[PDB]
């Protein structure tokens, strides 16, 4: 609706969540939705209790489950993106909405890194791009991205903040598997020789911040950026 | 409006890929849109390649399958019938689209009864729902159905004829699993017991055709019931 959609990317426990929460605050043409999966990370709704289960099904067993959990990652962002477009931001002059990740890291950062380990076999990951193909047609270009926000950080900061954020679950997480998400966000995002399906994609502005220096109660510089950013786009 | 969608329903081998060969034949204003599970199960296609290996997996083992299968099956279906409403009957004098099964028969016989057959798990079953419904949901008067015929074939039939079919890994099909589909059909379609979550299923004309006599060389009372039910519509 005129709206500019930025995506916020990143490494697990960068500090998108610190930086989005932050971003929303500064504004009211600045709105957020928050990664689904952070929600299922815990009356309550039929989404958590199915995301709920098939995130713990996926720690016990990432071959059995991984197919699953990524198709259902993916739709319950499609809809919450999808849903805040048509409700946040109303109504503004300079409105901008912050995808906290997007069905793009959704697919050529998780789902591959899943293939590439062996929890997804060759049908799966192929109907999955099958799926995350047409998914994203018939329920799709109102959510086409107007830029990307990389906040970048070596693998080794963000196991830190893993230890930092008081997570058991996640204290767990390896370095090479870190390393493994994080060197997947380099290519896409700071060397952008990934290509993917997506045309305009490769001509996405992208912004890339580094998160190690922690900024939570210091990111002016940050933020200068993003605003620079956006009057750009 | 103005290509009628009429889905054909009816148990395993009970005689729809016949009748809508038939059918097709008959009118230069009647087209057919097999599905695709059943031209899986003989360089293909992405989608051919996937499909077949689906089927075999899920042969082989169901209950870790049956989500995946379930979502891809209905996924296609979807694209197939898709196509031919964007493509076929452009503007021809009076179009009736007939469907080989619909995305309720995905839904209501075979998702719901391999759940039942514990071949698909609470999680994997909600979750199943969940996407079906929505997605159906966003295109939402665009598939729905402007009729239903049902064939009544008898398990024996359907099984005496999924004999004549001779088709391998069908001698592996067993009776009492004919049974239950039976049942569910009878239940939707005939008595009318069923409950689903699209409301107008309630509302919608469905033709029952008694198909247990043959047809190949005696259809033409079938074809006067199929005439007659349209031109109610
Ligand atoms: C956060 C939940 C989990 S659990 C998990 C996992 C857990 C255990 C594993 O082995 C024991 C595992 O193996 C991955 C090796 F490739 C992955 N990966 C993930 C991330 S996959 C993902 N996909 C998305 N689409 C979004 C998102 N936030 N995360
Ligand atoms: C980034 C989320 C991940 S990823 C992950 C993981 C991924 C790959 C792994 O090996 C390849 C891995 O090894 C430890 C699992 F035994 C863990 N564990 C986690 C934490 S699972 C979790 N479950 C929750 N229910 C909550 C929560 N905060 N975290
Ligand atoms: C060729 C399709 C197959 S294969 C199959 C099957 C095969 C072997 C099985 O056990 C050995 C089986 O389950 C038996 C125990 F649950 C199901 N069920 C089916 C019906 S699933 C289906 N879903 C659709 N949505 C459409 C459609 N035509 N068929
Ligand atoms: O500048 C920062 C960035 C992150 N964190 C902490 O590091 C963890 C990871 O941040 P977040 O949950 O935002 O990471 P995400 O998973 O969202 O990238 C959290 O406990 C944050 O409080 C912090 O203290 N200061
Ligand atoms: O009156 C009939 C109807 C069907 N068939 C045969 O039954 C087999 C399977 O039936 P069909 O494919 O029509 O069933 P569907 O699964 O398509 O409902 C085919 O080899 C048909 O030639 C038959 O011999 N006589």
């Amino acid at each position: 609706t005129r709206i500019k959609k930025i995506s916020i990317e990143g490494n697990i426990a960068a500090g998108k969540s610190t930086f989005v929460n932050i971003l929303k605050q500064l504004s009211e043409d600045w709105e957020v939705v928050p990664e689904p999966v952070a929600r299922w990370s815990n009356e309550l709704t039929m989404e958590q209790k199915n995301g709920g289960n098939v995130l713990q099904m996926m720690y016990e067993k990432p071959e059995r489950w991984s197919f699953t959990f990524q198709t259902y990652a993916c739709l319950s962002r499609i809809r919450a993106q999808l849903a805040s477009l048509n409700g946040k931001l109303k109504d503004a002059e300079k409105p901008v909405l912050f995808f906290e990740r997007s069905v793009y890291s959704d697919r050529y950062i998780f789902a591959s890194n899943l293939y590439e380990s062996e929890s997804m076999n060759e049908t799966e990951w192929t109907i999955y791009q099958d799926w995350h193909d047409w998914m994203n047609n018939q329920f799709g270009q109102s959510l086409e991205l107007d830029g990307i926000i990389y906040l970048q950080a070596t693998p080794e900061t963000c196991l830190h903040r893993i230890y930092l954020r008081g997570r058991n679950e996640e204290q767990g997480i390896p370095l090479e598997y870190l390393e493994k998400l994080h060197y997947k966000h380099e290519s896409w995002l700071l060397h952008r020789t990934l290509k993917t399906n997506f045309d305009y994609l490769q001509e996405v502005p992208i912004l890339t911040l580094d998160v190690n220096e922690d900024f939570k109660d210091k990111y002016e510089s940050l933020v200068e950026k993003v605003k620079e950013f956006l009057s750009t786009l």
